[PDB]
Order: structure tokens, then sequence, then C-alpha cells
């Protein structure tokens, strides 16, 4: 096997690449004076089953995965696997108004006509998995987020919105523990929120979990909601810390820590998904 | 028929729109928080033939044309038809060393995917029409710049290096007027410059044509060496301007004038070749 390490997942694919014993390998990368993107890999890699990790998110991001691409067909290679461990423009997997793109689903025909199989971590609706031609495997962070928590004191874990349950009932489960959903809606210009069930959640230690913490407003607006009504402790995990406008302050407000994985690499990434990427990769071969 | 107008190329679609009496329809275009790209077309554009246009050399650009050519499937149209006046990734038609990318072998197969034909204006190396399963069209600048210096005093047309040259042959031609290119060479860090053939330049206006001007070294090499032999007017004319930081101060140290095409707008887009894409249409 080899092991392709793109710039956005350089962490996470050397602690693959670690675990496996062979080399992450890196492009040569760099842009033309003009800001065009150029890529080389000089590493000979005939015959290997080929694993290119990187993310799909940004512009950059996406240039670097399709020259990447291109780049590996110099080679007689026995497979070619794409794994983005955060796939980019998951929320866009319909149109939403005439005339919208349905940019996952453009995107991964793009990525599976020159590959024999993606993956991904814990996407943002598995509708666009239908969208591939090849065989698109949805991986969990359940199992990575469970291993940290389990020495952590915690009563209940929850979801700040109606969606993500099943998450939060299989980490739950794993934990021991009970779980429950936050419902916001706002009804003219009023916030309503509930809590299903009704959990009495003074003096309570809580896990808040989620797929993406992107602007935060949700996580954020739920924390303080929690804190007012008495919970002792709130700690806010998600599996893709993306992070824009301020949103760890604004979580930080009024949740204790934010613990994310390394998908998306920062300062809050202390839940490695590497083993679950590893299992991935054996299962594929080589 | 319907005109699709990308960010990059406002300008040229527009005028193009307007010679064909039609609409430019530009999408609503924003990107999210996290920085992805959404883009709108809501016009109807059912039963119509499509004509994008929009460049293809930067990231932003070259998601902006992948996400119209998924948004317009939303409708059924007559036919799609993209018009990338400059055309991206164009030097990177092969590879040059082991595991490079062919750039524009990729990215010509993406877009020949989701369209019935391409075509761009004067593409660096036609290798790349290879590329594409549907008909890639070149086409060229040159009788809208024969057009602009009908009114110019010029003694020669001048290619700054040995592949420019049917370019200058066909320009000077039609402008009745010899023509010349430079040969530049290094030689153990040293430079050798030739002219062919060699031609004296004293007291004579040059018009030098390129297709590309990036960092304008070449372009602006070539000037330095021809005002220093004598040249009395020197205008830089190439068909895309894409005008790196020091570009436009290095060549004008020794040329008088710079005259680029719309396909990149800048402040030097003097010539439109919005004729020149309007007759394909028609013709498409
Ligand atoms: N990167 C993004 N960031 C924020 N919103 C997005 C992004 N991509 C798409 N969207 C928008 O998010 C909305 C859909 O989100 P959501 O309300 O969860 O609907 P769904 O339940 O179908 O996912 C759509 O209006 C879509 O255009
Ligand atoms: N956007 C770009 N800007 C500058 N150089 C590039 C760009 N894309 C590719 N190249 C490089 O330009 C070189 C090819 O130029 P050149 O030596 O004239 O050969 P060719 O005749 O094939 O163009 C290659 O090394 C290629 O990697």
């Amino acid at each position: 096997m080899k092991i392709i390490a793109l710039r956005s997942s350089l962490k996470l694919a050397a602690r693959i690449a670690e675990e496996l014993k062979t080399e992450p390998v890196m492009p040569d990368e760099r842009r033309f004076p003009d800001g065009e993107l150029y890529l080389r890999y000089d590493e000979d890699l005939t015959g290997h089953n080929i694993f290119i990790i990187g993310n799909t998110h940004s512009d950059a991001e996406v240039m670097e995965m399709i020259l990447t691409l291109s780049a590996i067909q110099d080679y007689r290679t026995k497979s070619v696997n794409i794994i983005a461990p955060y796939y980019g423009y998951a929320r866009q997997h319909q149109r939403y108004k005439n005339g919208e793109p349905i940019s996952s689903q453009i995107l991964t025909e793009i990525y599976s006509s020159y590959s024999n199989s993606i993956a991904t971590v814990d996407i943002h609706d598995e509708k666009t998995l239908s969208y591939s031609k090849v065989k698109f495997s949805d991986l969990h962070a359940n199992d990575a987020i469970v291993r940290y928590y389990k020495n952590v004191d915690v009563d209940y874990v929850v979801s700040p919105d109606d969606g993500g349950l099943a998450r939060v009932a299989d980490i739950s489960a794993k934990l021991g523990k009970k779980h429950f959903f936050i419902e916001k809606k706002r009804i003219d210009d009023r916030t309503v929120e509930m809590k299903v069930p009704n959990v009495d959640v003074n003096g309570k230690k809580l896990l808040i979990v989620d797929d993406i913490i992107s602007t935060g407003g949700t996580i954020a607006k739920s924390s303080g909601l929690l804190r007012e009504k008495g919970a002792s402790k709130i700690y806010v995990s998600a599996v893709h810390g993306l992070f824009v406008n301020g949103s760890e302050n604004k979580i930080l407000q009024n949740a204790d820590e934010i613990h994310v994985t390394d998908t998306v690499e920062s300062k809050f990434s202390d839940i490695s998904v590497y083993q679950e990427v590893c299992n991935y990769i054996r299962d594929i071969d080589a």
C-alpha cells in the first residue's frame, strides 16, 4: 500500500501511515506565478494500492485532489482509493431552489470517475453516497469519541437539534449513559426550546455532540440555555471542527471545553480517528 | 439562445450578449460562512442553447465553472456550450517529470463530460484540444488585433520567441507588414539573441505579439534588446494579460504601450474579441 498525504490532512495522514508502518507520501507542491497549482509525486507508485488522504472543502483542496488524481495516472497502480476525512459540499446535496447546483453530486461524480473507492468520516447526509458510481463508505468517529469520554464524568449525551440522534444514541449506549435532544424553533421572533425527553439538567454533566461546528450558533445557544438551567459541566464535541467567525469563543462563553477530531486539524483536535481509517484501509487491503 | 456570464468574464460576456441582442445571464453568487461557493441561476433555461462564458484559470474560476455545469442541469436544455476566453492549465498539457498531473487533460475531461462543446481563444498548445470528448474549438484573436493596429504606424510585427510564429505571420500578412522573431537562448549564464531574419530595427517601430503575459520577463527582455538596437517605438500586445505583480512595470521600462484583449480584463484591455466569439456562437 501507498498512503498519499495531502496538505489539508498531514496530521491525520501521518498518524495513519505510522500505524500502518508506511510512508506518508507528500507531494512537492507550489503555485506558479499566475496562481495555478503545481504538484508532483516522484515516488514509484506502480503496482500498489493507493490511498489518497485529503479534505475536499476549500477551492484549493478540490484542486489538490483533482490534480493528484491526474498525477497518479502516470503509474500503473493496482487501485486508487480516496479518503476525504471531511467531505466538502455535503450540505448542498440537493437543489433547494431552482437553478441551484447539487454541488455534492457533481463533485462526487468527478471523484468517482477517477477512483476505485471513496470514503469519508461522518458525512452530512448519506444521500451523497448515492451520487458515487464507486463504493462510497461513511466511516464513523463514534468509537473514538467514546474512547475519549469513557474517562470523563458525563451524565447525559445531548444532541443540539432533533437530527444527529442516531449518533448520540450510539455514543451514549457505548458510554452507558442516557441521552436527550434539544429542539429549537423560532416562532415570531421568539425562540422556543424543548428538551426531549424533558431531562432535569440541574447539577448534571452534559456532553453535547454534533457532526460539524461551523458558525456554532445552535451549539452556543443550547449551551447557554443548559447552563442557565443549572448544568454543572458542559463538554462540546463534534467530528469536524471548522470554527468559522469566532464560533469556538461563542461556544466557550457557556461551555467548559471543546474537543473535536483530527478530520479538520486545529488546537481543539484531541480525538484522533486514525484507527477507524486504518481499519477501513486494511479492509480494502494492501 | 442563452448567454451565461460568469464573474471572470462579465465585460466580454456583456459585449457578446449585446451584439447578439440577448441577456447576459449572471448567477446570484456568494460564499457560505465556511468558504464554500454558492451559485444560482433562477432564469428558465429549458429548451435553449446555453453558452457559458468564463475563464478557467483560478481555483475559484474552476469551482464557478463546475458548479455552473451542475446548476444548469436543473433545466432540460437544448445544448450546453462552454466558452472559456482564457483556458487555464493549458501550459501543463503533458507530464514534464514523472508523477506530475496532465492538468489540462483531466480538467478538459471534466468539462467535456458535462457539455456538448468547448471553445477558447488562442489556447497555449493545441495538444489540449485532443483531450476533449466533445468538439473543442480554438478561436483566434488575430482579426481583432489587426483591426486595432490598422490605425497605428508599424514597421515590423515581431514574435518574442520561435513559437508564436504562425500568429505573427498571419497578423503581419493582414496588416501588410514584414515580420521577424527573436531567438533568445542562455549559454553559460550569458544571454545570446538572434533576429530571424536579421532585420535592422534601427529607427523602426515594432509591434511585439505573444499569447500570454504572466511575469512579463520574456516580453520585457526582448523589448529591451530591441530598444538598445535602436527601435524608435515598441508596442507590446498579447491575447491574455495576466500581469502578475511586477510585470507591467518591467514591460514599460522599454516598451511604449501595452494593449491586450478582454479575455482577461485589465486596464490594458483595449482590444475586444467579442466579434470572434459571436461568429463561433452564430455557427455552433
Ligand atoms: N457550506 C454550507 N454552509 C451553510 N449552508 C449551506 C452550505 N451548503 C449548502 N447550504 C445550505 O443549507 C441548506 C440546507 O440545510 P438543511 O436546513 O439542513 O436542509 P437539509 O435537511 O436538506 O440538509 C440549503 O439551503 C443549502 O443551500
Ligand atoms: N501556469 C503555469 N505557469 C508557468 N509555468 C507552467 C504553468 N503550467 C505549467 N508550467 C510549466 O511550463 C513548462 C513547459 O514550458 P516549455 O518549457 O515552453 O515547454 P512547452 O513547449 O511544452 O510549453 C513545464 O515545466 C510546465 O510544468
